[PDB]
């Protein structure tokens, strides 16, 4: 019935079991020339024989305990898969004989062809969803151990499929919330072609989407994958700058890749392994570390079974008459023959001889097992101890145990829920996937052995918020199995500050190119994706990453030159008070009468007028300080000059009122310009871009033109009179002064257009302020030097009567 | 035995058959509470029965033709599968049952039936690959007609499979192809959770990628996706600015949620449809067109079996006594109830009347598929017969008994079939099990005549073609969305212009990007770009940013406003130095002219001579030749001056040596300067950036700072020398004079500092053209001016009058 190699044992209650005793089947090519023969088997499988061993061993265990099943004893009928589909299909082909007969009415035996209640899973999920789609016809119930795929969650189409190990969606979450870990955005993908490798791979790739991760390739490998694919992929792995790889796969399919890659030597790659091959035999050998060390993986939450290593060191070929694969393994195990190479005397000791079959330090798979032996028997317990009237099945009505099916125990493993050994509440959801921690582990060598040991570094707690399930103690961690230092694994370095990021066309967002910011922009932060711009009257620093104010410039009254200018204005306007003081003290004096004494006065308040308002040109411009400067100097000049002409008006009440009437003029034209165009204080930024100037418009230029024209005018008028006089020195000799007055009023004003049409910044104030203060101190010294020496240094020469 | 209902035919090879006569089973809610009965199926599949018919018209013309397998008779068994595996893998038990029987040794009913040797396979992947894995065991070869997973073409796991339909690589990569052909890159895509949507849009994906497209969502349905699902798929589906959907899914799986999105009223999607439902009558309904209207789909090459319509049109419930499902075909079609509310069949209804997909089509193209299974094993059998032994393909050259057939000689006979079809191109499998075949490209209108949505071709695709030239479209004949005749846009940004570049958004895919504006002094004109492009020096970019022009050159020369003022009050000068030397000529013979020095004057005149000339030379362009010796030729023709006129003071021929020795010193240190570092036009474009200063270097700027020092102070003591000489009325007080010459000298050449060092560029030259020719005039206008005036228009008031 089936295959020859089989461990079939009898009962009240058949359980199926499906177990890869080897890696694979013989590639030996059926060209049909003639009639094909059963393929054989190749590479032994310990770690496989192990969970054959683990289900055998529940099952002893269960029927040993009298608190479970009370007097009905289970059976089983465990075949090799081989890690295929065929293999597999036969074997399940031989666990529905009884049900395919009564169903397809062929029967027109009854106590041979036992019945098979439930069946324990395959291995990899393409042999479970064969067999799953074959044992749904009859609902027979399918506990798998290994088989993660989410595409068996599908209950709509697997009606019958639960398994206790947790589907690959949490697997695929946690390695991209380990890229994520690392910072990591340059990634490359490999999946085994399959019903494992490729939906893992998907929900990777949403998942890595999501986290703003880059994939750079993505290839598929195969068992039998021929020399053409495999190269292809180990040239792709080559080219691709991406340390980090994320490999979905099971052992044997990623041996043959491995083993190219170890032959071509390609190293400094960073393996993220899959739970399939994360403690695979086939690639952690030590001649392949060089490549594959230093490999995260993920790994089950171990198990404890009690006396399951006792049952394993106690197997033997000629007293296991139950198990038909003891034969090969114990010929595997001791290299040698068995007659019922050399010859098997069948008294070795299988601790002398290293497998994995013993050399385990952690039960992961064989605990699914275990508990998939458990969840079917527990479910025949809930059948058993069903009181009548609270059944699961209709009207309450409760299933016989005498007469039980198939589908009463999948009703029954639908709604189970009990308590393993560990503690733990053992419970299939809606979909009947046993949702599970995971451990991270890391490749490392032995010191002592020189094999490969998997060091834990961290784990994955699914009961975790999003976000908080992936703790790794990084410490732990030895990159590429040497190193400490974590790799560096992104398409482009990171952009610094004062630096954006540029596209390179045709590459994805990770790999970019790093643009220095414009002159008038700053970036502060590392990897931005433009230069935020400087606002207001803020600049770039030199390294545009940080912004700084626009340096106002101004004649400050602390400046150096304003301090200079400041102090000299002082100065003269205390030189004029003194004069006024001789002049006041010294009234009552002839040379004093013979000028125009009360006139004279005014002469001086305007000159003292003009030395101040030579002040309101210096300091802070503001509005009000820049309404009242052209004009104040204006008025306060045009008056003096009014004030000399009248004082040198001796061709002519009569004299104040006059000179009240030449001031009248400039003050109209003053105030009108005052009410039609005020000047205003201009904030001056577009001359130089790092310097804001701040200057003071004029408002309308015609104006101040005007006004200045007028003033030249009412000097020129002063000036012609004073020409004449140069031949009748008459009131001690001030035809001197006065042609030399305007003469340097006009000299300082004419030799400085030059140095005033050149600058528009703060020296056009500095520079005029100083030709200001320069035509006041000539006009004074002019008028009043001579005089005042005359007046006081020459007290005996203080002659009453003048020429 | 299995299915109740079934068409069957008995004869001497049977051919096993599954088409899909129902869309899928009865939603019931297996809760187990009682023994699972078998789950019916619901909805009537029109095409899959015209399928069905196909085989069996293709069979009974097999039969009645003498040319193919004569003096044998093809039998059939077919069943339906209702889309679902369960149905198919129940029919597939009834297939194997004798090789199971067989194989199990259960024989320990005579001939339950034929054994099957092949079946013509499935419709969906899914259920053709769970098929083929029980197929395969017994190597019963199986021609799927519809089935066109790429996961098929592993003949490692499915040996015996071969397919009339190609394979979805091509499809894929044509789904690309038109993509890329109407520039579009923001896609989404949707697939069918099964062995047929999933890959297809996995190679999808990674054609897409090559062509630089982005997927914006990619989201999976079903036929029983619950509510939730297809509402989430419905707003990822609207939340998105990507109107091409691609999607890779059947008729039953997309039916939910095309019916979904008509209930919220979704419009203005382009649908990039697959073969499987491209023409499918599920979703081509009329109430669904301002949905799905405007679909761009494929469909396969259609193909003529002549004789098929009426073969369709025969079909009755009472004369096809073979076919099982024509009863049901009658009660579906006419609405009524055959004998053993609804009417009753009276059995005499016209099936051309009824408007069912039936016989409502237009082109054979699955079904031309099925007629090639069925011809592709009649050929393989023909081929087994018409063998001559010795030219086998079996081992020792034999070939099989035709009369005691085996269905694994049958595989070998179709793998290396070869024959021609009824239209006339050859059939062959290759490695694969595959037959390439063209694509055809259709797009879904509205008839206006009828409602119905109209499949009209508006292109295809060659897969004989080279990569890159597969596709061809019209364009012209697409109507966009169903109304529209202009192509949709479909980009996840609008594209840049010239004059500015692409941003990264982070967080979104390559194709979406900002549009940042170039700054000042680089450019860009394509119409996107990744970077500002940056033009060689000379160079500035415009106003727009989008071209760069040359950097206009700024300097003083001649025909402006400014250089044809300076260089006619240069002539000018020249003019009245030459009447000055043609007055002092012509009254050379007389005391007046030779009153300081008859001859040193006109060294003095010619010393004005060359520095007007010199004025000159700072107007033009700086070239090598021009400020080599520009600024040497004032220093040397003005140190002349200076010599000529300290002599021309009397009471100092010893006076040309004196001058020749003066100015001897100023010519060596020039000649040792123009040698040791001689000045060079050297080009500025530092001040500003959009323009460039031709300006020009000094060389050793310390000796153009002795020139004028040693200048200077040769002017200085010149004017120290006649300082206490203004008393003496000599030559008409010639010391007053040359004192205002130096005055006026000095003035003009300290006046213009502020001018000097503040302004850089043009108005550097100006402002020494503007002085020089002030000093000039200085010196000539007041020494000679006394001795002008005096003879020029007065009795010259001579003969030792004042010498
Ligand atoms: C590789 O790229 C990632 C981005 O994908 C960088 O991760 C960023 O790191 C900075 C500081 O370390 C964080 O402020 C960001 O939030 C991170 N980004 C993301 C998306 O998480 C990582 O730093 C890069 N590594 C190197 C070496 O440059
Ligand atoms: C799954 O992993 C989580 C996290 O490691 C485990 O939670 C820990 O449980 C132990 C014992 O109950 C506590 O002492 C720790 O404080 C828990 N750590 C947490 C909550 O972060 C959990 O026990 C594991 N197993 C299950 C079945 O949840
Ligand atoms: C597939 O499509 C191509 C192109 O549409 C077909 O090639 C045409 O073949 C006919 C005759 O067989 C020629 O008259 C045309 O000029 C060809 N068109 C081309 C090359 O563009 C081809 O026949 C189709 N079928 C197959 C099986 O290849
Ligand atoms: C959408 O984007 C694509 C590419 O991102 C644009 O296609 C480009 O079109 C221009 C001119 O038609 C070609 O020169 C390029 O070679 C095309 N690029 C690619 C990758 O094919 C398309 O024009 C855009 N459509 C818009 C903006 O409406
Ligand atoms: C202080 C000045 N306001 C603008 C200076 C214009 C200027 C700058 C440089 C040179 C010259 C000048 F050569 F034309 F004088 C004018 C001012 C205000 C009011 C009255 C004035 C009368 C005479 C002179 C200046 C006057
Ligand atoms: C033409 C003139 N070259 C100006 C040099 C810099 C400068 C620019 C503006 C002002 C001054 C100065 F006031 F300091 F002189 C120097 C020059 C050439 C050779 C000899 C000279 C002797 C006297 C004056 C000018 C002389
Ligand atoms: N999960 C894998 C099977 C598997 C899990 N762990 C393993 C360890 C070894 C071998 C196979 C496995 C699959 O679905 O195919
Ligand atoms: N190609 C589809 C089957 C298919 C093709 N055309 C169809 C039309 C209707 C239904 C199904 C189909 C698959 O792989 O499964
Ligand atoms: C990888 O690199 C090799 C050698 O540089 C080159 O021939 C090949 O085209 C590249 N790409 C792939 C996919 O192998
Ligand atoms: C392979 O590469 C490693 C570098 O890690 C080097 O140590 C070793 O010698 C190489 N071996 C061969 C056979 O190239
Ligand atoms: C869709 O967008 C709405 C708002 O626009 C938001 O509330 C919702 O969460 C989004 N859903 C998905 C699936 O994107
Ligand atoms: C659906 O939308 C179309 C156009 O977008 C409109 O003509 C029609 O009336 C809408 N129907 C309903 C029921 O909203
Ligand atoms: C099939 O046979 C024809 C001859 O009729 C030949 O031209 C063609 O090459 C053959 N095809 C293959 C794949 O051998
Ligand atoms: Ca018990
Ligand atoms: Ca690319
Ligand atoms: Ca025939
Ligand atoms: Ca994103």
């Amino acid at each position: 019935y089936g295959p020859d190699q089989r461990a079939q044992k009898k009962g009240d209650i058949i359980l199926g079991g499906l177990f890869p005793i080897h890696f694979g089947v013989a590639a030996k090519d059926q060209d049909l020339k003639s009639r094909p023969e059963s393929v054989e088997c190749i590479r032994y499988n310990f770690r496989g024989f192990r969970w054959l061993q683990a289900m055998i061993f529940a099952i002893e265990e269960i029927n040993s305990s009298p608190a479970l099943l009370p007097n009905l004893t289970l059976g089983y009928r465990i075949f090799d898969t081989c890690n295929t589909v065929s293999k597999a299909l036969e074997a399940t082909l031989s666990f529905v004989a009884q049900n395919k007969i009564d169903s397809l009415n062929l029967d027109e035996c009854s106590e041979h062809i036992p019945s098979t209640i439930a069946v324990v899973g395959a291995t990899g999920s393409g042999v479970s969803t064969a067999v799953a789609n074959l044992l749904g016809l009859f609902y027979i119930p399918q506990v798998s151990y290994a088989s993660s795929s989410r595409l068996l969650s599908n209950k709509n189409q697997f009606k019958s499929f639960l398994r206790t190990i947790p589907n690959d969606e949490h697997q695929a979450t946690a390695m991209a919330d380990i890229i994520e870990y690392f910072r990591w955005n340059w990634v490359g993908t490999i999946a085994a072609d399959d019903d494992y490798g490729r939906p893992g791979i998907e929900k990777f790739r949403e998942e890595a989407e999501e986290r703003d991760i880059c994939i750079d390739f993505s290839e598929l490998i195969s068992q039998y994958s021929d020399e053409e694919e495999i190269q292809h992929v180990v040239e792709v792995i080559q080219n691709s700058t991406a340390k980090v790889i994320v490999v979905f796969s099971s052992g044997p399919d990623l041996e043959p890749l491995i083993k190219e890659i170890v032959r071509r030597n390609i190293t400094g790659k960073i393996w993220l392994a899959s739970e399939a091959w994360a403690s695979s035999s086939l690639i952690a050998m030590p001649q392949y570390f060089h490549v594959v060390g230093g490999t995260i993986g993920f790994a089950l939450k171990a198990g404890q079974i009690p006396g399951f290593r006792e049952f394993l060191k106690k197997v033997h070929p000629r007293k296991s008459v139950h198990n038909g694969f003891a034969k090969e393994f114990w010929e595997e195990t001791f290299n040698c023959h068995l007659q019922e190479r050399p010859l098997c005397t069948g008294d070795e000791n299988i601790s002398s001889v290293e497998t994995p079959y013993i050399d385990y330090t952690h039960l992961r798979i064989s605990y699914n097992v275990y508990l998939a032996v458990y969840s079917i028997a527990h479910a025949l317990q809930d059948i058993y101890t069903c009181l009548p009237g609270r059944g699961l099945f209709t009207n309450g009505s409760c299933a016989d145990i005498k007469k039980v099916e198939a589908w009463q125990v999948l009703k029954h493993l639908r709604h189970l829920n009990f308590t393993n050994n560990m503690g733990e509440q053992v419970t299939f959801d809606e979909c009947g996937d046993l949702v599970g921690n995971y451990s991270i582990i890391n490749w490392h060598l032995s010191p002592e052995d020189g094999s490969i040991v998997f060091k834990e570094v961290g784990y994955y707690n699914v009961y975790a918020k999003k976000g908080e399930r992936l703790f790794i103690n990084e410490e732990k961690i030895l990159w590429s199995g040497f190193s400490r230092e974590v790799p560096f694994s992104n398409c482009s370095r990171d952009c610094l500050a004062g630096t954006r990021k540029g596209i390179i066309e045709g590459e994805p967002t990770c790999c970019f190119e790093c643009v220095e910011c414009p002159d008038g922009e700053y970036s502060d932060e590392t990897d931005a994706s433009a230069c935020n711009k400087c606002p207001d009257d803020f600049w770039s620093n030199e390294n545009h990453t940080s912004c700084i104010a626009k340096e106002i410039e101004f004649l400050s009254w602390t400046e150096p030159f304003g301090i200079a200018l400041t102090l000299f204005a002082v100065l003269g306007i205390f030189l004029t008070a003194f004069v006024l003081g001789v002049f006041i003290k010294f009234r009552n004096t002839p040379i004093v009468k013979a000028t125009n004494r009360e006139l004279s006065y005014l002469l001086l308040f305007s000159l003292l007028c003009c030395f101040s308002s030579s002040l309101f040109f210096i300091g802070e411009p503001q509005d009000w300080t820049c309404r009242l400067r052209q004009p104040a100097f204006g008025i306060s000049f045009v008056l003096c000059i009014s004030c000399i002409l009248v004082k040198t008006n001796r061709v002519l009440n009569l004299q104040f009122l006059l000179v009240f009437l030449c001031t009248f003029m400039q003050i109209v034209i003053c105030v009108i310009w005052l009410y039609t165009a005020p000047p205003s204080s201009y904030r001056n930024q577009e001359l130089e871009d790092e310097i804001i100037f701040i200057t003071c418009h004029e408002g309308s230029l015609m104006a101040l033109g005007f006004l200045i024209g007028y003033t030249c005018l009412l000097a020129a008028i002063c000036f012609f009179f004073a020409f004449k006089s140069r031949k009748l020195p008459e009131n001690f000799n001030e035809a001197k002064f006065i042609t030399f007055s305007m003469l340097i009023f006009f000299i300082v004003w004419i030799s400085f257009i030059p140095a005033y049409a050149s600058t528009y910044g703060k020296f056009v104030s500095a520079v005029e302020v100083i030709a200001i203060l320069a035509a006041s101190f000539g006009l004074l010294a002019c008028i009043f030097f001579n005089k005042i020496y005359i007046i006081l240094f020459k007290p005996s020469r203080n002659t009453i009567e003048e020429v």
